[PDB]
DNA sequence: AACCCGGAGAC
DNA sequence: CTCCGGGTTGT
């Protein structure tokens, strides 16, 4: 694994900026949100997940389509340690939809966004004790509790493509114009209560071709309109 | 299994 | 806000 210096990332995305619009490679190409985030790993060298380490060594790498109107940031995926697994809730709050890409397959879904503050409209909400006990409730019912591990976010680099070409298609091409440096990250706690933090469910199951499902795994996103409430140091770099 | 890489539109 | 995907890794 490479560990790479400030001074290399910031040189290294002068070099991508250069390099313009950026293409899908055919064996690449599989009609993936997440085709940004495997571009720019192409371009940092980054040939594998390290399981102790954010992609970069002292950072954690991470790209994002410019959109006028953005999703949330995912930071990591975690398991709950205790309490109802994910499958035992998607379960019992799933729901029988066709697939929004493609109408003809039916699936049973979860994708629902879970926050401190707040019930969502699946009755779901979040509150903490530690960072280390991250709690999801059904109204007043305890279900599951999260012991997460921060480490590998403690500094990021975060990257901007504008695109080219439609979405999720062969032909998308992407230029990473403007990266940032997130370090001094916040203690989680009062973020998950508040609402500013939140996590993802996105467990879906192909019930057309007869398929088991497929939990992607809880997802802890936060808007990027929020980032300065969890990092209390965010420079440009490019 | 349990992580990895990321999205959209309505009001 | 509700609602939404594509993978590989570890057993
Ligand atoms: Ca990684
Ligand atoms: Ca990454
Ligand atoms: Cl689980």
């Amino acid at each position: 694994m490479k560990i790479w210096s400030k001074e290399e990332v910031v040189n290294k995305l002068h070099e991508i900026k250069n390099k313009g619009y950026l293409s899908v490679p055919t064996d690449m190409f599989r009609t993936d949100d997440g085709v940004v985030g495997q571009i720019l790993e192409r371009q940092f060298g980054v040939q594998e997940n390290n399981i102790t380490l954010g992609d970069l060594g002292e950072f954690e790498l991470k790209g994002m389509r410019n959109r006028k109107a953005k999703s949330n940031l995912t930071l990591f995926h975690k398991k709950p340690v205790a309490g109802q697994t994910v499958i035992q809730i998607f379960n019992r709050f799933g729901y029988v939809k066709p697939s929004s890409r493609n109408p003809e397959v039916m699936k049973k879904k979860l994708f629902t966004t879970i926050k401190g503050g707040r019930l969502n409209n699946l009755g779901l909400t979040l509150n903490a004790k530690h960072a280390s006990e991250i709690n999801l409730y059904y109204q007043d019912e305890y279900l599951s509790t999260w012991d997460l591990n921060l480490s590998k976010i403690e500094k990021l680099v975060l990257v901007f493509a504008e695109t080219i070409g439609r979405a999720n298609s062969p032909e998308e091409q992407f230029h990473f114009t403007k990266a940032y440096m997130l370090t001094e990250i916040n203690d989680i706690t009062s973020l998950i209560n508040d609402g500013v933090l939140v996590m993802d469910l996105c467990i879906d199951q192909d019930l057309s071709k007869s398929k088991g499902p497929h939990d992607r795994g809880p997802h802890l996103r936060i808007p990027i309109s929020k980032l300065d409430k969890l990092y209390r140091n965010i420079e440009r770099l490019l």
